[PDB]
């Protein structure tokens, strides 16, 4: 009744995963490692163990808090695997000092206690710091030092006691499969049978992935770590040989971190060129030869790369100038294109999962989430930033992984704005309108490889004619980054005239075949058995009722549906579900899923003059009688066949206009020319995001994740509880919006000017009770808007404070939508 | 009216354009249209090469009639295809995806080739009617067990496959269903041809394009300039190189990467006038003129493409 | 208003342009204006060079204020001027012709 599980890798991830599976009652597990069990020799076998919990990611922060809790609990002979010395990040620049105030906000948002320290308080906590340099610090008492190698040994001990088998000195050479599912793991000595294989192979993860034709987007890279000789100032203060009493220390302005090792210092440095590693050159280590200074994960130390770090270190901690470099190594770990880990089931092979590119800091959390996933079908923590299927195809090439992962290493400790783009690689994916957008001075930012206009410099000329009520207040330097007042003009023209938005990057799936309706009826919360032409907004839930995605479904014909979705997690979810239905079904149950985004395009043509515009270049009927709200029909515009869908993410009259990529520029040019007497503009993502917030339209991944049910999110209207069957129905029985303990709420900022950006903590009567999910300046309502979950007892009209860079901003819980709640602009 | 056979309409134009259209306009493309697609016949950028072209390549004067919708620039484009490296826009070539557990069965019955070959094989083959007349000559590339990409001659082919696929599906088992999609407008193709093609592509890819890496009339997936591509090794112009296919959203990047890589090799954009001359020099037949359903494969000189040993 | 010393007007713009303006736009020029002239401060085309630039040329992070109307691309442009060859648009440099028998 339990699946046969093989875990590849006895690092901190693989052993935690075995342990988390065992406590959930699954113990038919074989853990394999090419290294000796007593010291496997991957990255875990050299990690210094600094654990800093505070993180911009709610999920990553939760993983870290669990790792702290678990390692504190993991004990033998009265000694745990966590030394809770606390953690101190210091600032030596004004930029860094401001960012610590933001990180204090993350701490409160994610339920981690911490404090900002003055220079004097930093001295008191950490007297070795030369204070001349120090502008302030962030102190989190619950941070500390993991004993990762010891943890692995104690995890092996207790899982073995529970029946798990470990085979060290055992190299995986291939993966056996049949019928699209994993059947075993190949070694020199034969095949080990398996129903589930989890690759917990650390920086070997891409090599393992190649065994099944899976692209695992991590790059092995080396990072320097040095131990000093005994430091005179430290003489006699700590237990030898490896004690520590002071908080772990981050010096992000110089790309450095520190811990004590008895009276020596350990220095981790990212203050060097990126160092990509070719795993195929490491050589097979005979297990009998693996030792502390001789293991696959440790490359020869390159002293020349470390000299600037050593100088910076002596400047921060002058006591260290009276020591020398004792030992260093260049230690291999993994980086990914977006700095997130890689979790979940492979696209290529059923039952084959990854849990790779995971810091020691997050290890137990990743293991717990994966154990939940394997034993229940879902993680209790949102994996949207962690799932291997989040990546688009252009993001999975070896060249992209190498370039972006190297740049993430170069920027690892930099203060960066949430909208900061990469400067390369860029222009990978462009819509058919790209040349016209460049003529109009598009300011592009990128996501999923797509170049997306945020505003157009052509529209700067409109600011002088804009009514003063539309002109926003000045922004601060931070909220002003990757923002422009031109966005206000674009919102103005969308609300009063007509605008063309490039909706091409919206994930577009075609679901087709005699089983398409059946598949969608089971996966979504809508009754989709409607005549062709119906558009439905609906949810994909998991079996616990958590929101996997909100999608639009347009029935184009009896056996063809076009879906607007949220990304490649959705694509992979539909692909597997379609294949499973096809394999287990009849001749009338087959269904194909195609991601057609890159082959097609879409213009959102929205605004009160949209019908006036379109009427000039089409003879199809776009009146209410001709195309009703939330319906689709085929039309011809400017000679081009189009699928027109009547809905609007910005809340105005008009349509999403879809066509094939080869026709897009003509469709664009025809509408453009027709729109001249109506003052048509191109409009970008900054205005779009503001306008959709003014409508209260939710954005999956921030405003709701699988951690929320539809009722908490305010999306009850989208769930048809009368349906006979759908995924999540049983979980949602009896639930309502009014009785939800947490509810998504709209906040408006009282002072009309203090814009927030996302993740800021939200306080009610001085208690942290939520955090900003989505935010924007509302140009129509002329004030900043922010969404947050809040306890159900907090009501519309109540006041809350949002903390932004350490300052409390008063906001009011406000009824949504903020704009046009009677839908007068959308209807009739 | 007296009209030349290549006379274009002046409107409507610019209905369908490939992903390379802005780059083609930068290069002074002279476009003519077919099936709605704007197709470069030559590029004014290449007029600058005429002064450096060896005299043996310079053609005689044309008469007013044969000179209509023709340019001596085409001679330079042919020259560079034969001696250097050129980028042709193959996007308008009819492109069909035939997929499903019945795809192989369908293609085995409709074509003159034994297509039961491991994925990666490209086959030039014929579609006949029951009298042996040539309906079309096509290329079939097996991309995976149940996915084939066809290069065809137009929408008569698309409709023929659509109905045949539907009939097989309706009358067949759970393992006989097959879908046909005309993917031309959603994708694009550069023909990268000429003796310096391997030198060029090697600068922007780490995949192996040697003979060992990709054999003649085979296909494989590669990455060029960051873009996932399906590369097929064949050439309508008779030179080294490949048809490089990708999704429309990736096309301009693929174009720009190859363009930049090709600068030290004298890469040019090359248009349909040179292409048509070069393919004639190879004896490659054009369906609808060189053969129709009035001709059998043997009359057309395409006997090599008919596997008479096939069961059916 | 609090304004950075390099803050441009958003209108009127594009009053005076050099003969190279279309080529500069192809190359992703970031323009600022003085005396009516549109002047490139750097070119987005050159962002692709940052990955190949020797580390000694890569500058430290800037603060938000010094980072306004600045880009790391400028480091690559300086690098290539010092090690290769670069084309600067000197068109806006005030140019006077003084002529006649009394000019000297
Ligand atoms: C290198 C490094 C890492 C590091 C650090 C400092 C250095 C120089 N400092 C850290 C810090 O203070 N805080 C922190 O949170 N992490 C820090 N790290 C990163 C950390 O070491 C790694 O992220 C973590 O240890 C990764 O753990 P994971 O369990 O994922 O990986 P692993 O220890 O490398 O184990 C993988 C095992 O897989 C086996 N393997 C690989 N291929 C095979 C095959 N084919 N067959 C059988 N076994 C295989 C390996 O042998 C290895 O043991
Ligand atoms: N592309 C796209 N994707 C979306 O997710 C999306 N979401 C919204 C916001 N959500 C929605 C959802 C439902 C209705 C709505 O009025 N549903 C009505 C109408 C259904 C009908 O008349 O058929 C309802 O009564 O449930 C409007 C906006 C707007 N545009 C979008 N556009
Ligand atoms: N896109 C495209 N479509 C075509 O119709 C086309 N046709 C030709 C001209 N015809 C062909 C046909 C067969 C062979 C050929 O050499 N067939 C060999 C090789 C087969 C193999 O090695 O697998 C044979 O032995 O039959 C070459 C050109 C060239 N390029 C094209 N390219
Ligand atoms: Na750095």
């Amino acid at each position: 009744s339990t699946p046969r599980i093989v875990i590849i890798g006895a690092g901190i991830v693989g052993t935690n995963l075995a342990d988390e599976l065992v406590t959930r009652g699954w113990n038919n597990i074989t853990v394999l490692d090419q290294g000796p069990l007593n010291m496997p020799g991957g990255s875990t076998s050299h990690a210094p163990g600094l654990v800093f919990q505070t993180n911009p990611s709610k999920t990553m922060a939760s993983f870290a808090k669990y790792t702290v809790e678990k390692l504190l609990s993991l004990t033998e002979d009265g000694v745990s695997c966590f030394n809770q010395v606390g953690g101190l990040e210091v600032a030596t620049t004004e930029t860094r000092l401001a960012d610590l105030k933001r990180k204090l906000g993350y701490a409160a948002a994610w339920g981690i206690e911490g404090r900002l320290l003055s220079p004097a308080e930093c001295q008191e906590l950490y007297p070795l710091l030369d204070g001349e340099n120090i502008l302030g610090g962030l102190h989190v008492p619950s941070d500390g030092l993991a004993s990762a190698a010891r943890a692995v040994q104690l995890l092996i001990k207790r899982t073995e006691s529970a029946g798990v088998t470990y085979r060290g000195s055992t190299t995986v050479t291939g993966i056996e499969q049949s019928g699209g599912r994993v059947t075993g793991v190949q070694t020199a000595d034969g095949v080990i049978p398996a129903d589930i294989v989890v690759s917990c192979a650390g920086f070997w993860g891409a090599k393992i992935g190649a065994m099944i034709g899976m692209a695992v987007p991590l790059l092995p890279l080396a990072h320097q770590y040095v131990k000093t000789t005994p430091v005179p100032a430290q003489q006699g203060r700590n237990d030898q040989p490896n004690g520590a009493r002071l908080p772990i220390l981050r010096h992000q302005d110089q790309d450095l971190y520190y811990r004590e090792h008895g009276d020596r210092y350990g220095i981790g440095s990212y203050a060097h060129r990126p160092m990509p590693v070719d795993v195929d050159t490491l050589g097979a280590y005979a297990p009998e030869t693996v030792s502390e200074h001789h293991m696959p994960s440790r490359l020869d130390f390159t002293l020349e790369d470390f000299l600037p770090a050593w100088e910076a270190t002596k400047q921060l901690l002058p006591a260290l100038a009276d020591s020398e470099i004792e030992d260093g190594f260049n230690g291999i770990f993994s980086f990914t294109p977006d700095g997130g880990p890689l979790l979940g089931e492979s696209k290529e092979l059923d039952g084959f999962y990854v849990a790779e590119a995971v810091w020691v800091t997050h290890s137990a959390g990743v293991a717990k989430a994966m154990a939940e996933l394997l034993t229940t079908g879902r993680s209790e923590t949102d994996l949207g930033e962690c799932d291997i299927t989040r990546f688009e195809d252009v993001q999975l090439t070896p060249e992209y992984v190498s370039e972006t992962s190297q740049q993430n290493f170069v920027e690892i400790y930099d203060v960066l704005h949430p909208l900061q783009p990469r400067l390369s690689p860029r222009n990978l994916r462009v819509s058919p309108f790209h040349a016209r957008h460049k003529e109009l001075g598009a300011f592009f930012l990128e996501a999923g490889g797509w170049e997306r206009p945020y505003w157009f410099e052509a529209n700067a000329a409109l600011l002088k004619e804009m009514p003063a009520e539309w002109l926003p207040p000045a922004r601060d330097a931070w909220s002003g980054m990757f923002s422009s007042p031109i966005a206000a003009a674009e919102a103005w023209k969308t609300r009063t005239a007509v605008a063309m938005y490039d909706m091409t990057p919206l994930k577009r799936l075609e679901v087709s075949g005699p089983g398409a309706l059946k598949l969608l009826q089971e996966l979504t919360t809508a009754d989709l058995a409607k005549k062709p032409g119906a558009v439905t907004y609906t949810l994909l839930l998991d079996h616990a009722g958590g929101v996997r995605s909100d999608i639009t479904v347009a029935r184009l014909s009896e056996d063809t549906f076009q879906l607007g979705a949220n990304g490649n997690i959705d694509t992979a979810y539909f692909e597997r579900a379609a294949r499973h239905q096809t394999q287990s079904g009849s001749a009338t149950d087959w269904v194909q899923v195609r991601d057609t985004t890159g082959g097609t395009c879409c213009i959102g043509l929205w605004g009160p003059l949209a019908r006036d515009l379109v009427s000039k270049v089409s003879d199809d009927d776009f009146t209410n009688d001709g195309l009703k709200y939330f319906r689709a029909k085929n039309v011809v515009i400017g000679g081009i066949p189009v699928t027109a869908m009547r809905l609007s993410y910005v809340g105005e009259l008009g349509w999403e206009l879809y066509t094939s990529a080869d026709n897009g520029q003509r469709l664009w040019d025809a509408l453009w020319q027709a729109g001249q007497p109506f003052g048509v503009i191109a409009a970008g993502r900054a205005a779009f995001s503001s306008l959709r917030l003014e409508k209260g339209y939710r954005s999956w991944g921030t405003d709701m994740t699988t951690e929320h049910d539809p009722f908490e999110a305010g999306l009850g209207f989208a769930v048809k509880m009368a349906k006979e069957s759908f995924i999540g129905k049983g979980a949602l029985e009896g639930r309502t919006e009014e009785a939800s303990a947490r509810r998504l709420r709209c906040l408006t900022i009282d002072d009309g000017r203090s814009i927030v950006l996302g993740k800021e903590p939200v306080f009610y009567k001085e208690q942290a009770v939520g955090y900003v999910t989505s935010a924007a300046y509302g140009y129509t309502v002329a004030k900043p808007i922010a969404y947050s979950y809040l306890p159900g007892t907090v009501s519309v009209g109540d006041s809350v404070d949002i903390e932004y860079f350490g300052r409390r901003i008063t906001a009011t819980v406000t009824e949504d939508p903020l704009y046009d709640p009677k839908m007068t602009r959308l209807r009739g």
